[PDB]
């Protein structure tokens, strides 16, 4: 539980566009999700969180401005709209659905294209226009496991709205049916800490990894508290956060302490340079953390 003095710097106002926006948007909306969920308002200054919630505000409406007529998402209109960026916005809409009013319209809407137009039969989600702001994708950017990275990060936004927009899209559950498909087909392949991690997740999301895939993605972790990768530490803390995800999912709680306390000692406390899915699931990791750990 980190403390709330040292989140000041995460209350960022949003500028920018299709993509800029979202970087701004992202730390905002986490460090509100966390400082609720740890019920930290008061040692962080409950006066700041009405003025968070209009910088929310602020960065929903302002990517509203390059929501396309697909409903898909690209950092400028007349750029081709991006599967990841699209998938994105769907994971922070929907995490944000009860700080700010999200028109399910604009949320379900993305969710529709992405499944109707991004994935293949096979089950898998491609990327035909691929983000400016490389930097904003985290572990994603290093291009070994491409299918199943962002089949799994896509798969893990669109099983964040699936409550929201299962009525409105009736294509969500064999959509996410096939992409399960296509990750627990090759999860025994993978070899990045990283995919293993947000793979992992995105299964145990679907009561899809047991067995085998269980014990690899339970193996994978270095000391029994980190998944990582020979890279960026960067990419070992988001990592990290999906497995930790994967494991309340899993309600192993047993193995979650070790984890938690890897993740707390990291003293990461998001922000900087291609900071935004560090942030993101670091902060939804351990906000979920105190949710769900008994």
């Amino acid at each position: 539980m980190l403390d709330a003095e040292r989140l000041k710097h995460l209350i960022v106002t949003p500028s920018g566009a299709g993509e800029q926006n979202m970087i701004g948007m992202t730390p905002t909306v986490i460090a509100v999700h966390y400082l609720d969920e740890t019920e930290q308002w008061e040692k962080f200054g409950l006066e700041k969180r009405q003025g968070a919630l209009e910088l929310i505000k602020k960065g929903y409406t302002q990517q509203l401005a390059f929501r396309q007529p697909s409903s898909a998402f690209a950092a400028f209109v007349k750029r081709a709209p991006s599967t990841w960026l699209t998938a994105y916005v769907v994971k922070v809409f929907s995490l944000a659905v009860n700080l700010i009013a999200i028109d399910s319209q604009v949320l379900c809407g993305a969710v529709k294209w992405l499944i109707l137009e991004k994935q293949k039969p096979d089950g898998v989600f491609q990327e035909d226009a691929p983000v400016i702001h490389q930097e904003m994708i985290g572990g994603l950017r290093n291009n070994n496991e491409k299918d199943m990275a962002l089949t799994a990060f896509v798969l893990i936004s669109l099983q964040e709205a699936k409550d929201i927009c299962e009525e409105q899209v009736n294509s969500l559950p064999g959509s996410i049916t096939k992409a399960g498909d296509f990750l627990e087909a090759n999860y025994m392949n993978l070899q990045r800490s990283y995919t293993v991690a947000i793979a992992g997740y995105a299964l145990a999301q679907m009561g899809r990894l047991k067995g085998p895939l269980l014990n690899k993605f339970l193996t994978t972790a270095k000391d029994k508290n980190r998944w990582e990768d020979p890279g960026k530490q960067l990419y070992n803390v988001e990592a990290t956060s999906y497995a930790l995800l994967a494991l309340l999912q899993l309600k192993d709680f047993d193995f979650v302490p070790p984890v938690v306390r890897w993740l707390n000692e990291q003293r990461y406390y998001g922000g900087g340079y291609g900071s935004t899915q560090a942030t993101f699931m670091v902060f939804q990791a351990l906000a979920q953390y105190q949710k769900d750990a008994p």
